[PDB]
């Protein structure tokens, strides 16, 4: 059942070198960290969106999670900056 997992890994990866760096984040929003930090979450965000699982477990569960993820380092970030 060759699913598009390879998306939600690759984004999964983006995420969490975001991840890192949101957490070093200076902690403002005027540096250009907090740009490229959205810009490329809200990118790879829409990127994993067009996910084809077609009833697949793995995706399903990788899916959510990505979700998860992206929008708790959004959610962390606007509340750090």
């Amino acid at each position: 059942t060759p699913p598009s997992i390879k998306k939600i890994i690759h984004v999964l990866e983006k995420v969490q070198y975001l991840e890192q760096e949101v957490e070093e984040f200076v902690g403002k929003k005027t540096d250009k960290a907090y740009w490229l930090l959205e810009e490329m979450l809200t990118k790879e965000l829409l990127e994993l969106d067009s996910v084809e699982t077609g009833g697949q477990d793995s995706v399903r569960q990788a899916r959510k999670e990505a979700v998860c993820k992206i929008q708790a380092i959004l959610e962390k970030l606007e509340k750090k900056g």
